[PDB]
């Protein structure tokens, strides 16, 4: 039983969500008020996400001999942060199912990365920041023959990006008129993305700082390049998915002054008032979870450090063992947190059958949007107040390369592609660590990463519509169209020079996150006094029960579920 070495659907897989969904879309509920109390904890976390696993982690820092259980519907514990693997030529490749990487921090957080052993600055070795730029590899947009008259692969691209691991003396990259240049658009639109580098204006003139700043901070980055820079509706095109990665919506849904602030262009002439992103286990953030797996459940994999975690071998069957003080519970979708005599009540659901514990204390570390079907003593307006936390879906897929001749041949380790399912694909960063060694030769196999967002482009839709429509759009996906679309525009950027999607593929994983970066505020949509109003009632602590999850922040980051964590254990 190792859910790492899975290949196909990922991340919300088939049996993760059928019961939440059960609550969710119709309204059933599951009482466990007349089952026997089964087990009994000082603490009890629903979720075994980052946070919830942080929770356990600093309760158990505070009660050393704290009896601790954590609910997890997933069938492998880390939520958006999982392990993926392959096998290939005798050796396995390990990839990222969700969160991504480190930045480089409140004290409880560097507190908790120094005892689990891991040093950041190790990264600065084991991180190989010159290998593609090495090979002379650039970055390229794809231009879609459906969106633009013809396919293009355009490389040297310039764009500087807001988590960039290549240094910036290193991008290989093109001039900008050259780069344009040869962009499938006509000669005019050409021209205007060109000026929009050599000649910047003052698109704004006139308003002072502070009427520019509430301007950009209400209009789309799209409208702005739209209605104030002058460019065309075929131009803007350009621009449209280029957000979906970090922001999980496309160019409408981006306010200009985020823009601004993500290095986008089109405003260095308004008179308006860079870390190197290496810091990246081979696992992802999988490896945090991993890390206090293991340092809270010992008997689960041998070693300790940053560097043997990356290969350990996880016993899964001692995840959940009794009399092991803190036990790790998969496959279990909680149904009911209740507050009763100074402790809490915890009913769940696993392979169909409720059952029922009790904890002193509870945290809820699942999605806050799942808290109100639970948490029985919830008013309804601290109920609403989670419910607003409408998180955005993305798909991040591993796929498993017999060689990789075909980037080396076109020059490229990673492409954007403006329009297509597909924004961002990339050869996989290159990380030594451990006894886990980087793919280096292109004769041979090598993980790439492709991230899709399923947008509703210039719909007119706010961000939580975008949000819930791009989870009807999941949903209504089987496996196959998934795959489809992954060789339908691996073929077509890479065919050129001598790709065969049926040849050359040897693997693919999809990990499906319908529910994944937490909501935020979005300055086109939302007021922010009422934004904050909202988080700081939805993640009020409720008798004995605290509220954590990244989701609780508003902040979809790593760091933001360990603070969350933190908190949540403090209250209580
Ligand atoms: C594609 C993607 C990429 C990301 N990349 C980065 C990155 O590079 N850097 C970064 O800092 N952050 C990144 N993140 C943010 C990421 O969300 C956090 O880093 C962290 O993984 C979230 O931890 P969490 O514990 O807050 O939530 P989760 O990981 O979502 O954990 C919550 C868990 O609770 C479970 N749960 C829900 N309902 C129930 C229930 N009823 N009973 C039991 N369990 C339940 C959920 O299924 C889930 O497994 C990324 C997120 C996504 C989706
Ligand atoms: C990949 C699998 C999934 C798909 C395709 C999917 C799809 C959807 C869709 C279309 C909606 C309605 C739109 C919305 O309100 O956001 C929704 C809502 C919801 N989902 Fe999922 N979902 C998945 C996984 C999950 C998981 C893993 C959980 C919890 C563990 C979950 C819990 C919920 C809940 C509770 C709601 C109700 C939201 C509310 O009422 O506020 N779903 N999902």
């Amino acid at each position: 039983y190792y859910p790492p070495a899975l290949t196909g659907l990922r991340g919300s897989h088939p049996g993760a969500f059928e019961v939440a969904h059960q609550m969710g879309w119709e309204k059933k509920t599951f009482d466990v008020d007349h089952l026997p109390i089964e087990e009994e904890y000082d603490l009890v976390v629903v979720g075994g996400g980052i946070s919830g696993l942080a929770a356990a982690w600093f309760y158990r820092e505070r009660h050393p001999a704290a009896r601790i259980l954590v609910i997890e519907n997933h069938d492998d514990f880390g939520g958006h942060a999982k392990r993926n693997e392959f096998q290939a030529g005798g050796r396995t490749i390990l990839g990222y199912g969700g969160s991504e990487s480190l930045q480089s921090y409140s004290e409880d957080a560097k507190h908790l990365l120094k005892r689990l052993g891991v040093e950041l600055k190790r990264f600065e070795t084991a991180f190989d920041t010159d290998f593609y730029p090495g090979l002379g590899l650039s970055r390229a947009v794809f231009f879609d023959k459906a969106s633009f008259g013809v396919d293009k692969l355009v490389s040297g691209d310039p764009t500087p990006m807001v988590a960039d691991e290549v240094p910036r003396d290193r991008l290989n990259a093109r001039s900008w008129r050259a780069f344009i240049g040869d962009f499938p658009l006509s000669r005019e639109d050409r021209e205007a993305l060109i000026a929009l580098y050599e000649s910047p204006r003052d698109y704004l003139a006139g308003k002072s700082v502070e009427e520019k700043e509430t301007y950009l901070a209400k209009t789309s980055y799209r409208d702005y390049l739209l209605k104030n820079v002058g460019l065309s509706e075929t131009s803007v095109k350009y621009f449209q998915g280029r957000s979906n990665d970090f922001s999980a919506l496309g160019a409408d849904a981006l306010p200009a002054a985020d823009a601004y602030a993500a290095g986008f262009p089109g405003f260095d002439a308004l008179g308006l008032p860079d870390e190197p992103y290496i810091y990246h286990f081979p696992d992802g953030n999988a490896s945090l979870a991993r890390l206090m797996v293991r340092d809270l459940i010992p008997a689960v994999a041998p070693g300790r450090g940053m560097e043997d975690i990356v290969m350990a071998r996880f016993d899964y069957s001692k995840l959940d063992l009794a009399g092991h003080p803190v036990r790790l519970r998969l496959n279990s979708t909680a149904v009911s947190v209740r507050n009763r005599a100074g402790g809490v009540d915890v009913g769940y659901s696993r392979a169909g059958r409720l059952h029922r514990v009790r904890g002193k204390h509870c945290v809820m570390a699942c999605y806050n949007m799942m808290v109100p079907y639970l948490l029985r003593d919830l008013s309804e307006e601290q109920a609403h107040a989670l419910s607003q936390n409408v998180k955005f879906p993305l798909v991040y897929t591993k796929v498993l390369l017999r060689n990789w001749q075909a980037w080396k041949t076109l020059g490229i380790h990673e492409i954007y592609a403006p329009t297509l399912p597909y924004s961002r694909i990339k050869l996989d960063f290159p990380v030594d660590l451990g006894s886990y060694r980087h793919p280096r030769d292109p004769r041979q196999p090598i993980g790439v990463h492709m991230v899709y967002v399923p947008t509703t482009p210039n719909a007119g839709m706010d961000a939580r519509t975008q949000a819930r429509v791009g989870r009807s759009k999941l949903y209504a996906m089987s496996f196959e169209q998934l795959e489809k679309d992954i060789r339908d525009q691996l073929q077509a950027m890479l065919g050129p020079a001598g790709f065969d999607h049926r040849r050359d593929i040897t693997g693919i994983t999809v990990n499906r996150w319908s529910h994944g970066y937490s909501y935020f505020m979005n300055t086109l949509y939302d007021d922010e006094a009422e934004s904050e109003a909202l988080m700081e009632l939805a993640r009020s602590k409720v008798g004995n029960v605290a509220i954590a999850n990244s989701d609780a922040a508003w902040d979809a980051y790593a760091h933001a579920a360990i603070d969350q964590a933190v908190r949540a254990v403090r209250e209580l």
